[PDB]
């Protein structure tokens, strides 16, 4: 609009709080956290994670003890993530759809508890499989699609038995969102969510996952490369996401997160739909380190995640959940 | 992207409060809301306003006194109007400019006494001319645009001298932001933000300021139709926007509000510039005597406020302001 | 386009390397590397920053010593930012024109003993002023903008005088690149270039940077806040950019660069124009620690640096340039 | 962005090699290049094609050798074209899915050697007709659409069987990629990737490429004219890619190539899909024609394939292969 | 618009040569062409250009006699491109502005003896310097900007003395545009068009032209790259013909014309102006030589200019504007 200076000077704005508060484009709420938590198989255990200071993997029981604080704080939903026993593992990943799995489990409790609660279930095969890969594997060791989505939709219609309201679909298998979305209507589970993790790549940023759940040890490499997006690929986002929307997904996302904001922008400008992004395990590590280490004040928290609201995410995937949820 | 039901079910996301928060796309807070504030002379005076129920003229001591619960409600700004003595006006809207006048002593007292606090004071003519047209008029009735400006020009000086972070330009003369950024930058007022009233309608929701004010009682007709608005027209509202924009304005307005949603959300996209919008005395008296009869609940009020947010309005002058910095 | 599964399957194309290389949108190379480096006073001093570990700052002899490898690398472009000794700050940031200042003695040193290497000098107060602020103070402590410009206006001439084939003007102050653009065009510098940082951001991730160079302690808070962006705001960023480009920018710049990746993304699409980001102190010193205590793979260097290529950057300030550009 | 001369001049980036490598749009790099192969039946066979300098027809022995050279360059897969005898041609082009047909033993060779070596197989069937044109023909010598359709699918089959992990169907015949599709995929063909010739021009560009393989003498006239796309249409073009891709195409192609290049460019930025072009034998022959006589430096070969790059290709499909892959 | 297989048959239209023509986008016209000529000094010369085969350097009588057949074709303009006598070269560039130039008195005798014919002289100093540089060259050898816009200027006002109605400035000095329009309207020459060279890379191509007019013998590396576009960038040629646009220019060309067909396109539909290509020297030779060769047939000159009105040119500078006007 031929704005010039002097007559126009962005600092006039910038003066004073009040100015800077009514222009502010984007605020973060606690509406815009979900909170990702470890869960244990037993009874009264909690596990520091060395690579994610501070995070804790809990057992059933501690998590409902942990929730109480989780929903006083308002945070909406909680993405579960079981820590499978290496005795539970098979090849055939037939741990993701035991009605007795941690998964299950923690389901039926926290909706008992806490009905209000969102919870996310993880629709994976990693946890489940002897060799932590995200799918049923082949002779050649390569992850099969459609044998691997018969075991994804298994699962997640045991989710929707255990009562959880949105389930979320973490392995890059084609077509796995219009399968578990006709699995779902068929059984009558018209309400069930599906969170669709539609572009995710082939990322290094998941490294301190591996030290919570015990799934895959390689990350980002030639395995990986054949299901997760190349991390140089922009324009396929848009294509994975239009699969997703078109195979019935209520909610698409991003991951990892603060390595992918301009994926983020071009997701929510290009479909205009409920829009997620998940702050990894190593963006929270990272982040961690350098607070712990007096490198960054933890003002750096609230600055990532007011990053992914103006990026145009309508939810954050965070382990920070809880220090933001009080620091806002 | 080819959704289609059953796949697709929008109710899915509706289901649950958490969820319906999780996609949620707009949300208020007090950081949007300006209370615009009728200003008389003299000490210790209030006076209900009949067709604004709930709503005061307030002397300076007592808007004083008010301020402080504003503040501490977390209201980022006011707006004043001064309610000019009939001894006061004149054919030369002289008043305007008066150093000792109602709206400079205002500011001077508020910005002492709460330094943090946004004072926009109104530049206009229509408060000080005997006549109430927002300008000055020549032989046939009709109001001068340069002419006018030359006072606008003068007030708007005087209140950068008393203070005031904003001067907002309310009456529509063509030109005046940019005359009024020249002499503001050449005063040295480097930092006194000029918030436009760009795309201001010829309008009849303006019917209670005349009660509230004292300045012309005809709106919306063959005087005001010369330099406000013709509601009629969307594309016009663009060009307005524009030149205020190309003349220094930081921030633009649209005006009245919910009537012209649609000119909201037209600005916001075209410029991408700081938009405000102001929810005027009619629109409040309309929802307040429907409240007060027992027609509408209370909660129209935040829904009234919700739109101009999801329309794309950064800001937004509000009678309903206090109320609503309570209900959020 | 209509593309569905099982016609479509996504995982074709990632099922072989050659077919992912075939189809990779971005790759990222030397050419896209720029270096800061930290230069000291003196002579034979190499000194560690602990905040940032593996960088060290440099006298100007070392730097030259230095400098021979990374030319062998291939490293298109060194950004100085001088290591001020406290007796040379001022209120008036005098230093920063000094023709004998270390940015100015550097920029001399490395002109005549690496003819093709691009030197991008710092043009900025905040290492000269006592107080350590980006720009001259008044009596409030507040920057003041023109006042500013004059001394940054100097101190650009003076580098260009070095023979600096870039001049970077980093301080947020308002006209700045047209007021340089002048000097330089009326002084016969047709040639040197302006690097603007142009969305420069608010934030806290410049942390370890006051340790390198012993700027202002204050980060991302109402001083910086007065000049520097709010991190929520993307569409300002639009504003920033294309005033400096009218002002005669050669290149504009977002900072920090991660958390900013939808701005540079926003950036490279409205404007067409060539685009870099910087890729921050914190976020250097965030994954560092990571990879030092083993929590992420030293792949996440080429990863992050991949991510600018991917949002649009056509150049990258990195303190990972070395590593990087053998990992290339 | 209002840029004006002399606050911009263009030629500053253009200064120095530095800034030139800082603002370069596009590179290319090995990861680019496909290599077309002609391929003779028996062994010891290496023939000089007259109007295609530099270029041989190889038998399997030799391919198999010469292949460990393209490798090592790097490039990441080669286009086979059998050189079919005339005692293997027929009316109903059954060498086409001969099992022990030229290219189906040429992939399995391939394949077993050089496991990551991309093998792209030529789905046409000019080379296995008596008359030469790209179908089977009906008593007026029109190539019947269908007809041809299912010989094609055939083909694509015994490819998929002979390990080729890229099927091409260069015959513009309508519907063929979604025929193809449905085939591979009936048959578990799960990952093999159509890489569809979506916009082919009825060129004279292809007249080397007879002296080559022995296909139709006529090229760009009546009978190409009723499949082949009229060289003067663009839209058409964009109608021809959203086809291929709602029928499963992993990759889309424009051919010829330079004459072309406006075609790459709205194709690429129309659907942001893998787009691919063949610089054919009429641009490689007209290249060489003129390096060979010195009225041209062989610098042009680059300059070409970047022109590729710049124009949004993803890949190139050029005899200059391997002579490329050396420069870079 | 969900256009299907078998509903949609792109074939259809191709069936037939009625229907063919029916749809056909584009067509090339003489109105399309221009032919540059190259002109001797002297009487009754004419001489071969051993690498453009059929091409002739013709002093001006011979240049009339020719011009008859060319207007009698309908060929709408020549560009004229005098070969200088090494013995009038200098290195002040001065015979550039001579008003008895061979450009300057074959524009008289053209203007006089057609005068319907267009004249389109060459703005430019590499044929009148003794190094054949694109301007005055200062002590490193680097052509000054500034300096060669003041002779370009005089020559452009001597071409508009002698009749020229177009004066086309082919050497890429930023704001030329500018610098001859502000001179053309202060003369009174209101109606001598510009046809600015906008985007002219440092292109390999103009090889053959070297041989033509004996201008300079390196193309395409670091002293034309100081002012010539990088062949690897596309954005940077908008910016380029927006600068032109807004400098007066009354047509726009990108020069090469094949190799940059892209650019033809991006600029046509970026601006909507008046848009011309240059089939330049190096694309005669190359399509010349490969005819001679029996590698391609004479149909892919009427091709290649058919690629440059699909792409958007509105006219074409062309070495076989005679014979493509005969077989049209
Ligand atoms: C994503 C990784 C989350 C993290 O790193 O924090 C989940 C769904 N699992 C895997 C194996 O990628
Ligand atoms: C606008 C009217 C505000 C209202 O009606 O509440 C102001 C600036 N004044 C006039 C006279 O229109
Ligand atoms: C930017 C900070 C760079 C970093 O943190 O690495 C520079 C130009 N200086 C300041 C004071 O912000
Ligand atoms: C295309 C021609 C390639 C070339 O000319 O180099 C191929 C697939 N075949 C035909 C017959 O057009
Ligand atoms: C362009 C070259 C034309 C050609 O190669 O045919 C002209 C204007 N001159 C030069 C020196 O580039
Ligand atoms: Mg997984
Ligand atoms: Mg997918
Ligand atoms: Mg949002
Ligand atoms: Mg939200
Ligand atoms: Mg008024
Ligand atoms: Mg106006
Ligand atoms: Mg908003
Ligand atoms: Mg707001
Ligand atoms: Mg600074
Ligand atoms: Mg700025
Ligand atoms: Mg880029
Ligand atoms: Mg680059
Ligand atoms: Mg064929
Ligand atoms: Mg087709
Ligand atoms: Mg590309
Ligand atoms: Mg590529
Ligand atoms: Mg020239
Ligand atoms: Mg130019
Ligand atoms: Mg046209
Ligand atoms: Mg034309």
């Amino acid at each position: 609009a031929n704005r010039a200076y002097p007559y126009t000077r962005l600092r006039r704005n910038r003066r004073d709080d009040f100015s800077r508060r009514l222009v502010r484009e984007n605020v973060l709420t606690v509406d815009d956290l979900i909170l990702p938590v470890f869960v244990l198989d037993g009874v009264n255990q909690r596990e520091s994670i060395p690579s994610m200071p501070g995070v804790e993997r809990l057992s059933i029981d501690q998590l409902l003890i942990e929730a109480e604080e989780w929903v006083a704080l308002g945070i909406p939903a909680l993405a579960l993530f079981p820590v499978t026993p290496v005795e539970k593992k098979s090849l055939d990943a037939a741990e993701a759809y035991n009605p007795e799995g941690i998964a299950q489990r923690a389901t039926r409790a926290l909706r008992e508890r806490f009905p209000e609660l969102g919870i996310i279930t993880d629709v994976a095969l990693d946890p489940f499989t002897t060799h932590g890969q995200d799918g049923i594997l082949d002779d050649d060791g390569y992850v099969l699609n459609d044998v691997s989505i018969d075991v994804l939709v298994r699962q997640a219609l045991s989710h929707a038995e255990a009562g959880a309201q949105v389930v979320a679909p973490s392995d890059m298998m084609d077509g796995r969102i219009g399968a578990i979305r006709e699995a779902l209507e068929s059984a009558g589970h018209t309400n069930v969510r599906i969170m669709a993790y539609s572009a995710k790549y082939a990322s290094a940023y998941y490294g301190p996952f591996r030290d919570a759940v015990g799934s895959a040890s390689n990350l980002g490499k030639g395995n990986k490369a054949t299901y997760q997006m190349d991390p140089a690929n922009s324009d396929e986002a848009l294509h994975e996401v239009a699969a997703d929307l078109a195979e019935g997904a209520d909610m698409v996302m991003v991951k990892p997160g603060m390595p992918y904001l301009d994926i983020v922008r071009r997701v929510k400008d290009e479909f205009r739909a409920p829009t997620f992004v998940y702050q990894v395990s190593g963006e929270y590590a990272m982040h961690m380190g350098a607070i712990q280490n007096g490198w960054l004040a933890e003002s750096v928290i609230l600055e990532s995640l007011t990053a992914f609201k103006r990026a145009g995410a309508d939810g954050i995937l965070t382990y920070f959940a809880k220090q933001a949820a009080e620091q806002l």
